[PDB]
């Protein structure tokens, strides 16, 4: 089946969205939380979706499961490990995984997320754990994994912690800072907390990417580029609204992290229209193919090499164009990006 049986690069996938039903059932059972169901396969079909939903409809999915993972040191380290394992199945050679350390903790964070009482798991040692399982999976599974820490739009207060986390843990996997989600809250991009944390990123040489243009206007993409100084765009679909900002990102050539299957189950793209990616194809844009959230969207990388091969005419030459672009625009040190380019060029010819 797989549309592309070659190795892949993936840049845009969220850790708290690539958990296996099994492990949630497992920690929820052995901590008390009680899911909506007790078998592995009926949790999936109510925690995963298959028709566009709404934000609210969408954020409840996390309130099923996140209480049974957060908090527990053991779980935090497990999902990282198991994340690397399931990516190897996808045929990924290099993958950048993103997540918010605060949302996985139940102390030193205000407010405490998901609904949990206080404890002693702090954002700082949450990322250290994740770091562990990630490096553990890498050498157990043969997939190169780096980390991305996410700032939360609605909580500029956590932003300055994230940059520090990114700098303290640089080398230990984490390679950049991110922004999401819900980019429709007014002027979130210009939240002082956010912009000055991104300013710290630039000062300290931390790579930068931003969720922009997925469900927001072309102006959110703008302030991400000109203010937050992003090097990559998360989605960046709506920059088709402003043709001069588009031609200018053609020309700077910026990376768009496309998520095709995500964009339908969210509503970002309506079916009875261009998909933003066909245009990036025809126009030779720098872009990638990515999964976003394999748990919530019942999918694997192969569901969206498939959707593009099948409903939109991608052939395998663009498939491989797009994975060498993804490798180029990776947040990898100049030497390592170059050993990864070497592997792929030879694997593809
Ligand atoms: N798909 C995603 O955007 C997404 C975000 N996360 C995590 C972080 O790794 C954040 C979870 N989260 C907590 C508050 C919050 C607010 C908004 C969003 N997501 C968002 O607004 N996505 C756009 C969207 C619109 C409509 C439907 C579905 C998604 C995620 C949020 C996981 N998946
Ligand atoms: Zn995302």
């Amino acid at each position: 089946t797989p549309a592309f049986d070659k190795p892949k690069v993936e840049l845009h996938v969220h850790l708290d969205g690539a958990i296996k039903p099994e492990t949630i059932l497992y920690y929820g059972k052995r901590r008390g939380i009680a899911l909506p169901a007790d078998t592995p396969e009926e949790l999936q079909n109510i925690i995963g979706m298959d028709k566009p939903l709404t934000l609210p409809d969408f954020l409840a999915k996390f309130d099923y499961y996140m209480p049974a993972i957060a908090g527990c040191r053991d779980a935090i380290k497990r999902i990282a490990y198991e994340f690397v394992e399931m990516k190897a199945k996808d045929g990924v050679v290099y993958v950048e995984v993103r997540y918010s350390p605060h949302l996985l903790a139940n102390s030193k964070v205000e407010p405490i997320p998901w609904n949990q009482a206080e404890g002693d798991l702090t954002p700082d040692e949450v990322v250290s754990l994740v770091n562990q399982g990630l490096q553990e999976g890498e050498r157990d599974f043969g997939v190169k994994v780096r980390s991305i820490l996410c700032c939360m739009r609605h909580q500029p207060s956590w932003s300055s912690e994230v940059v520090e986390l990114c700098k303290k843990y640089r080398e230990q996997t984490v390679v950049a800072i991110d922004l999401a989600g819900d980019e429709t809250i007014e002027g979130s991009s210009l939240f002082p907390g956010h912009v000055q944390a991104y300013a710290e990123a630039v000062k300290s040489g931390v790579h930068r990417t931003v969720h922009a243009g997925e469900v927001g206007s072309a102006n959110v993409v703008k302030e991400a580029v000109d203010t937050l100084k992003t090097e990559r765009l998360g989605h960046g679909y709506h920059t088709l609204e402003d043709t001069t900002l588009y031609n200018r990102l053609r020309q700077e050539n910026m990376h768009f992290e496309i998520c095709p299957w995500s964009s339908y189950l969210t509503g970002a793209w309506k079916p009875d229209t261009e998909h933003a990616v066909i245009r990036f194809k025809n126009d030779q844009v720098n872009y990638s193919l990515n999964t976003d959230d394999p748990l919530i969207f019942k999918s694997t990388l192969d569901t969206d090499y498939q959707m593009t091969k099948k409903d939109m005419g991608f052939t395998e030459e663009e498939f491989k164009r797009l994975n060498i672009n993804a490798a180029k625009s990776s947040f990898l040190p100049e030497d390592e990006k170059k050993e990864l380019l070497d592997l792929l060029y030879k694997a593809y010819r």
